[PDB]
């Protein structure tokens, strides 16, 4: 067939890029809304917020909602799952969404 | 400001999409070349080859080379690493890459 779908032993965190709109503030911790791929909306989970993107900063998909002022996973929780997603071998982002429930 | 790093729920093994040139042809549990930056090389595993793909086939980047004639684990020990990802929860890179020298040691 056409399409390979290869496994690499890939980082720690992989995660998308979205370019945070003006006078929208959001940090890590809170969830947010964005598009993905050939398609409409979609929530997520914020992990980092940096000044660099892999792309380039013209061709990246934006963002469109901060659900969230507050981040739902404390200093304390965030540390926590963090770490059990680096040290047990749980990709972060499953860890991140498989807690929220139990949290709330 | 700019760049928000976001994580979203992904399905079950996160795996990377390449393409295969015409003529080249590859079987789950071959390791291929391919590759992974602006410019580099890298070796991953085949878990799976379909004919669909998130992007435009003429988007994915082409798989270099393929290293196995045939799967480099056995057929049982195989279906168990798939498992044991899905079921654990473990990327499957990761469960694939360590595995591989303790089972061929």
């Amino acid at each position: 067939m056409p399409v390979a779908h290869v496994a690499l032993p890939v980082p720690l965190p992989r995660t998308f890029d979205y370019l945070l709109p003006e006078g929208m503030t959001v940090k890590a911790g809170c969830r947010v809304r964005v598009p993905f791929g050939k398609q409409q909306e979609r929530i997520g989970i914020v992990v980092s917020v940096s000044d660099a993107s892999e792309l380039p900063l013209n061709e990246l998909k934006a963002v469109v909602e901060v659900l969230d002022s507050e981040p739902v996973f404390t200093h304390s929780v965030w540390r926590l799952l963090l770490w059990a997603a680096d040290y047990y071998h749980h990709p972060i982002g499953d860890v991140l969404f498989h807690a929220l429930p139990i949290l709330l």
